[PDB]
């Protein structure tokens, strides 16, 4: 019973590296398609946000 | 070792809390790069997904 | 308490789901905005991430 929550909490975290691995490579694509403009950041005017594990 | 349970959802509440600031930095791209079409939904013909906390 | 702690997995699935819908939406942005050049994946010369639940 607490073995089934910390199971739960392994899948939900190996779920969340998958994802971020999605966003990850979606960032990636958005930099080269800004990538004469100054990047991403730069075009919309904002602080860029990074991802922290 | 509840303790150590609790602990490690916040972390993860907080992971999740930083990898959104990346998706909606991402979404704010697209739409910049879909304004001519009339925006990313739009673009794609469907209906927009939007974050709930 | 034990309950406390489920809730907030199920919270935290719930939201996660909302968040990869965002996720996937802007991939499939991306992958308009890619097609004359052989797709997001082809463009960035990396090995496609997908989204495993
Ligand atoms: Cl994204």
């Amino acid at each position: 019973d607490l073995r089934e929550v910390e199971k739960s909490i392994s899948n939900l975290e190996k779920s969340l590296t998958s994802l971020s691995e999605v966003v990850l490579q979606n960032r990636r694509g958005l930099d080269l398609l800004f990538l004469k403009e100054g990047g991403l950041c730069a075009a919309l005017k904002e602080e860029c946000a990074f991802y922290a594990d």
